C-alpha cells in the first residue's frame, strides 16, 4: 500500500502545515499537523472542554461506527514550546491520502493549552517520531506510520514541504520526480525517540563551508531552525543591524535587510536554505524589526532542523530495521 496527501501552510509565514486526515466511519476529516518530533495522534473532539475549542473541527467518536473506547487508557503531552494537551483514547480507522490503518489509537483531547485553542486551523497532531515517545498509559500505542509500515510497499515516508506553498507527505514510496540530483542518506539514532542525525557542517551565504558535527532532530512540527549559539551568531553577524533581543526572545533584524542563504551538510552533500526562507516578518504588526528563522538552541538541550531547513529539501524518513534519513535538493 501507499498514501499521498497534500500539506498546506496554515498562514502566510509557514508557521505550520496541515494535512487532511480521515477518521472514523463515515469519515470525519480533520486537518492535522504532521509532527516528526512527537508520537501521539491526538484530536480536538466532542470531549474537549467547550471553552478550549474556538473554530477547530472536532472528532465525535459516538458518530463513528468503527470507534471503540480503549478502556482505561489516558494520555498527556507537553511540547518544547510549552503547549500541552491530554485526554482519553479511542481506536478507529484512520486514512491519510488513501493509506488506511485500522485500529489506530486516536487520542481524544479533554484539555488543550491556550496556544492550541487560539489556532483555529489545527485540529490536532499526527506524530511521526518513534513509538517509544507515545504518551498513552498504561499501554503505549503505535504511531500511524508504525501501524501502516508492514502494509507499505517500502517502509518509508517523505516530507516535501513548500515555501509559501503546499507540499506533500507520501507514505510507502519515494517520488523520484519530486527532487533533483540524488538523495544522500545519513545515520539516525533512535535513542531519544527522534529522527536524530548529525549534520556535517554549515556555510553562511557565499562563505566557506565549516566542517563540524551538529547533532539534531528532523522535526516537521517545529517552525524554525535551532542551532548552536556559535553557528547562529556567525549567521546573523552577516546581517547589518541584526541582534539577539531578550525582550522579543530571539534574533531580530531590520526588515529592510536582504538575508544571506544558509547551507547545511548532509554527508558530502549540501542543502541550501535561501535567505528568503529565514524571514519571519515583523515582530508585531507594522514593526520594522523582523523575526529571524535561524535561532539558538542553547536554551532547548537539542538542535532542531525544523521547517525552515526541511522545506529546502526533499526528506526521506526511512523506517527500515536500521532507520536512516535522506535529503535531496529540489
Ligand atoms: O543582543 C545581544 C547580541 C548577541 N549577539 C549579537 N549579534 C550581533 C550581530 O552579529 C551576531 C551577534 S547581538
Ligand atoms: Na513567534
Amino acid at each position: 500500500s501507499t498514501g499521498s496527501a497534500t500539506t498546506t501552510p496554515i498562514d502566510s509565514l509557514d508557521d505550520a502545515y496541515i494535512t487532511p486526515v480521515q477518521i472514523g466511519t463515515p469519515a470525519q476529516t480533520l486537518n492535522l499537523d504532521f509532527d516528526t518530533g512527537s508520537s501521539d495522534l491526538w484530536v480536538f473532539s466532542s470531549e474537549t472542554t467547550a471553552s478550549e475549542v474556538d473554530g477547530q473541527t472536532i472528532y465525535t467518536p459516538s458518530k463513528s461506527t468503527t470507534a471503540k473506547l480503549l478502556s482505561g487508557a489516558t494520555w498527556s503531552i507537553s511540547y518544547g514550546d510549552g503547549s500541552s494537551s491530554s485526554g482519553d483514547v479511542y481506536t478507529d480507522t484512520v486514512s491519510v491520502g488513501g493509506l488506511t490503518v485500522t485500529g489506530q489509537a486516536v487520542e481524544s483531547a479533554k484539555k488543550v493549552s491556550s496556544s492550541f485553542t487560539e489556532d483555529s486551523t489545527i485540529d490536532g497532531l499526527l506524530g511521526l517520531a518513534f513509538s517509544t515517545l507515545n504518551t498513552v498509559s498504561p499501554t503505549q500505542q503505535k504511531t500511524f506510520f508504525d501501524n501502516a509500515k508492514a502494509s507499505l510497499d517500502s517502509p518509508v515516508f517523505t516530507a516535501d514541504l513548500g515555501y509559501h506553498a503546499p507540499g506533500t507527505y507520501n507514505f510507502g514510496f519515494i517520488d523520484t520526480t519530486a527532487y533533483t540530483g540524488s538523495i544522500t542518506y545519513t545515520a539516525v539514532s533512535t535513542k531519544q525517540g527522534f529522527w536524530e542525525w548529525t549534520s556535517t557542517g554549515y556555510a553562511v551565504g557565499s562563505g566557506t563551508f565549516k566542517s563540524t558535527s551538529i547533532d539534531g532532530i528532523a522535526d516537521t512540527g517545529t517552525t524554525l531552525l535551532y542551532l548552536p549559539a556559535t553557528v547562529v551568531s556567525a549567521y546573523w553577524a552577516q546581517v547589518s543591524g541584526a541582534k539577539s533581543s531578550s525582550s522579543v526572545g530571539g534574533y531580530v533584524f531590520p526588515c529592510s535587510a536582504t538575508l544571506p542563504s544558509f547551507t547545511f551538510g548532509v554527508g558530502s552533500a549540501r542543502i541550501v536554505i535561501p535567505g528568503d526562507y529565514i524571514d519571519f516578518g515583523p515582530i508585531s504588526t507594522g514593526s520594522s524589526s523582523c523575526f529571524g528563522g535561524i535561532q539558538s538552541s542553547a536554551g532547548i538541550g537539542i538542535n532542531i532542523f525544523g521547517d525552515v531547513a526541511l522545506k529546502a529539501a526533499f526528506v526521506v524518513f526511512n523506517g527500515a530495521t536500521t532507520p536512516t534519513l535522506g535529503f535531496a535538493s529540489k
